[PDB]
């Protein structure tokens, strides 16, 4: 009984932290297309 | 005992999945130091 309110008290926090670790990665996998997309049309105007 | 089983499994698999996904952050944003750096080798060509 009191390792469960440890535990539990502590994986109600790590569960908050998967909240905002999971939006700082969708937010850094959008700067990869971002940079896709940027890198493919300066190679159009290369060519262009 | 049965309850401290189930809390003390779901604690391993999400802090390392936490550990998981905060390597397809570093997989994905390694990827974009790979997508930006050969951009300047095109960038720097038409700048030329």
């Amino acid at each position: 009984s009191a390792a469960k309110r440890k535990l539990e008290g502590e994986l109600q926090t790590l569960h908050a932290d998967l909240d905002e670790l999971l939006n700082e990665a969708k937010n850094s996998e959008e700067k990869a297309k971002k940079a896709m997309v940027d890198a493919a049309r300066l190679a159009d105007e290369l060519r262009a």
